[PDB]
């Protein structure tokens, strides 16, 4: 009685989306198996040791948890979990475990619910741990394609699903950020222009994904002055490396809270790009658009 | 050398859109009339002498002349102008004198410019007479359905034609609010959780629309808190009809900076709503969404 399955990492706020936009990747990932056993207990285990493993601390744990409580589920529930990348990254690390195990335990009880649940669900996890819903990692985590929290308490997401190629390279820097410290970077107040200017351009990428245009996409991406001015200075290299792929890209910004950087190439400068990437850092991947946890 | 034209009135903002949407009303509307003359004269005809005939500060007169100076046109011309609403209400009305004007010129003289242009050439007027491009508003009179803004300098204006029926009630309160003097209450600064709010209630409505989802349009669109609980005040009863036609629209707000409300009443309780916007207010107008200024 188990179930195994793939959670991927995710990039969220895109530029002028803070907080609201999400985008899944289809690379890095976790794997996690999830499986009943007998006594009622939470058994985690991690191949990355310094993640803690008390139930009540792991965020995986913690999701299991209020799921079975919830369901009254009679069994206890071993967790096994390969990271695909480090938290602090941008990259939704957290946020994949979260969903994944939300995802399994569905999957491994037969539940039956609905995908807005079971991000409310991840996002429990994530409050709990590091005091914020994180929804707009867990969203894009359990539907796949392009996602936005538009309202976050009650819990609401839109899904726009990505059915067109979208290439994506992403730079992991070798430094970290955590929650706090994401926080910390972010203005007191923000001027009317500048909501005007988000608004109208977030919206505007909106209507990009529905009329598949990837420059328009990319181009408004590349437009807060709100945030990535300031978030950007935290990335060695970042501004230098914008401007020198500026025409080979239809876009490029932070991932997240960063420090990772994701950039959409164009299609006949995909190596030009990723070797660009490469040449500030090592820990460069090839990717696309994922299509969320899945049964593996 | 004789154009009869109809340029229609549009609301400006609704709600989280605000410097950003805009959509095209069927009625009311304008009836703009140009006819080639020979003299190099500009002359202007307004059924109310309340609006400036003199060619200079006459919007409609400022299109006419720059448009000229631009394309060499040979004759001059002479426009009639019957009103729909009364400027300053809310309902771009004076937009709706500049897009018919340059709509007309465009027509009267068969020259090929663009429906962007065109915007552009109408936005002049606004300009050359307010300061201020009022493009939210010029926009849709042009394109007609529905419009965003999504930047300013240069202007960028991205248009979802409303192929599904969308019925619009609109309430035209027996008062003026100084459109300026309603600038300063604004608060200059915004907390982030309201650009938050604002970028994914704005976008929702994108997605709403393509989805073809009235009830989530609606509701989204009235969930500013930076504009209108301020602007909301200064119009009587306001709030109050918000919360009594509450089930029977899909949503209401204020239509650009007032005093005017629009509202899309559910087809259910159409009838009911607008005699309750008829007892509060006195001017009401039943309409749906228009497609722009057209050959009459």
């Amino acid at each position: 009685m188990k179930v195994r399955v793939k959670a991927p990492c995710t990039s969220a706020n895109l530029g002028v989306g803070f907080d609201v936009f999400g985008l899944c990747l289809k690379e890095p990932y976790d794997v996690i198996e999830v499986e009943a056993i007998d006594d009622k207990e939470i058994i985690i285990e991690v191949d990355d040791k310094n993640i803690p493993t008390d139930p009540d601390k792991n965020v995986a744990g913690i999701v299991a948890k209020k799921m079975i409580d919830d369901f009254n589920i009679g069994k206890g529930v071993k967790i096994t979990i390969k990271k695909g990348v480090k938290a602090g990254s941008g990259l939704g690390s957290s946020a994949a475990s979260s969903a994944g195990t939300a995802y399994a335990i569905n999957e491994l009880f037969k539940l039956n619910l609905d995908k807005l649940k079971l991000v409310d669900y991840a996002s429990y996890g994530e409050l709990a741990s590091s005091g914020a819903k994180h929804a707009d990692n867990v969203a894009p985590a359990i539907f796949g394609g392009f996602t936005m929290v538009t309202n976050y308490e009650p819990l609401e997401v839109l899904h726009i699903p990505i059915d067109f190629k979208l290439d994506i390279l992403i730079a992991i820097p070798n430094i970290s950020i955590n929650t706090k410290e994401a926080r910390e970077i972010l203005p007191k107040a923000v001027g009317l222009k500048d909501l005007v200017n988000n608004v109208g351009k977030a919206c505007g990428m909106v209507y990009a994904l529905y009329n598949k245009d990837k420059s328009l996409f990319g181009r408004y991406m590349m437009s807060d002055k709100v945030i990535e001015p300031v978030r950007g200075k935290l990335i060695p290299n970042y501004f230098k490396i914008k401007e020198e792929v500026k025409d080979k890209v239809y876009g490029i910004t932070i991932s997240g809270s960063g420090p990772s950087i994701i950039a959409f190439p164009k299609e006949e400068f995909i190596d030009e790009v990723e070797n660009i990437l490469r040449d500030y850092y090592e820990n460069t991947i090839r990717t696309e658009v994922g299509k969320g946890v899945e049964v593996v």
